[PDB]
């Protein structure tokens, strides 16, 4: 078979997606129950986002305020209120296709699936991870706010995103769906920039595993390194050092294919300092990050 | 912004897979209207594979022959029938959630969205496109035969594949809605392989003009050049060959950003010629070809 960076089927989250209108201002709302959710620069113009005080430009609003579409129909706001960067706003209706769900804090190297949305209207679905500098390499056009990144368990949607911002890199940053920001960046336009983009180290080899799974395995070697002398590489190269226990979690993928991880450190060693030298690993002229070991057994087995 | 290869919201296409077991046999099904569709190896097994006569292998069925599950509910098949390699069972029950949808024969360059499934149970949604070699580059475990690759335009469901087989080369091969191999692969486990896959010269233009438009424009240059000197360099390095209409396509994002199309060529004959020396575009070590101009300009705007 295969190996394709996969999004979760976005049904289930497609039917929470709703739109968002506050004055001249539009954009997308996560509506589960009676709750909508949704960033809360939502109440804020142009000039606001130089420097907002959003204790004060709330306090100017009531329920009458905010316009939520449910599609084409109207929902009627019974109730505002603040946590941390999100509004959440009581409404009359409940969600039909409410979903099992729960909101859950994403760890920097794992990955979620985001779902692009313009005006409660879903655009398409990718997947992407949280990078060690807690912004995310996605593609969000204006309007694209209060759209959410999560993963499904089961039949339980764990959303653990919300779009924000868009850093002058052109990598973006938002929230867990507390409003908590993943990163030290906040919700003014200025100059806030992120910080150095490391390679996810273990993400790097979870995907050489899945490689020589899928008879790509032209990179192997009969070295093997031992856990410092590698770490001593890796950092040369801007690699996340590796720890004893992202070694344990390599472990199903090491007993599946009889390649040791610190064999396959060796492998990537040998990668990071004679580089790649035109061939292709998986298809791919580069090493790839944004595939954790979860993400590669659940693809690769027989 | 940026630029991710998305795939549609699978929610209207996760109301559509069933579930087909036949004997020892189980895959996906697509089920619009009363008919549920899937491919007609359903009815084979193991040394069946080795030579099948459909015609045989069928005759000797009848509809309770087939069971087919709407997730833990079963549909009663009330006919069955032969369409080139697909199965068509008539069944009682219309579906619900059957949306607005066509059947298109998609043409090789063109990309579309693949819902992985395994037992009528959608496992995830990934874009792909369909090589110039007929053959696509996915991810397919065992069970995932009658998965369907498709396109929403609108608010209309435009399928277009139905998952096969896996070749050799661990490269996947299927059907349009019609039961037509996309290729001239069969469905029989015998020797066939695919040709050899050149690279989508007009998607991997897209893809620059995508770059440029998100500041990655180091690759450029003052040079242009002929259409025909510019394919007499890409042949060389296995891309498809370049017409005045792949061209014409390319026209509003070469409007978009001052950039003629035959400048951009220049820039593709360089990177081909001279190699892309370390450096990175969009990300990538290597040129993209499974995105398509309009792909690019409906993620590539203001």
């Amino acid at each position: 078979s295969g190996f394709r960076k996969m999004a979760f089927p976005s049904g289930k989250v497609e039917g929470c997606m709703v739109q968002v209108t506050c004055g001249t201002t539009t954009l997308n709302g996560l509506w589960l129950d009676d709750t909508v959710y949704c960033p809360r620069h939502v109440i804020c113009t142009a000039e606001d986002m130089l420097n907002p005080n959003y204790e004060d430009l709330l306090i100017r609003k009531s329920n009458h305020s905010f316009l939520v579409q449910a599609g084409n129909v109207q929902l009627r706001v019974i109730g505002h209120s603040m946590q941390n960067c999100l509004l959440r706003l009581k409404v009359d209706t409940s969600n039909p296709k409410t979903p099992k769900y729960k909101f859950v804090r994403i760890q920097p190297g794992q990955t979620f699936s985001v779902l692009a949305c313009y005006n409660g209207s879903p655009s398409g679905v990718y997947q992407c991870a949280m990078r060690p500098n807690h912004t995310i390499k996605g593609s969000f056009l204006n309007g694209s706010c209060g759209s959410v990144g999560f993963n499904i368990d089961y039949d339980c949607v764990s959303f653990c995103y919300m779009h924000h911002m868009e850093l002058p890199t052109g990598v973006h940053a938002g929230t867990d769906l507390e409003g908590k920001f993943y990163g030290p960046f906040v919700d003014r336009q200025t100059a806030q920039a992120a910080g150095t983009d490391t390679t996810i180290t273990l993400n790097v080899l979870a995907w050489l595993y899945a490689a020589v799974i899928n008879g790509d395995r032209w990179f192997l070697n009969r070295f093997t390194t031992t856990l410092n002398d590698f770490n001593l590489v890796a950092m040369k190269y801007n690699y996340e050092p590796l720890t004893q226990d992202h070694v344990d979690i390599l472990g199903p993928l090491s007993a599946q294919t009889g390649i040791a991880v610190l064999d396959m450190c060796a492998a990537l060693k040998e990668l990071l300092q004679n580089g790649m030298n035109g061939r292709t690993i998986l298809g791919a002229a580069a090493l790839e990050d944004e595939a954790t070991p979860f993400d590669v057994v659940r693809q690769c087995s027989g």
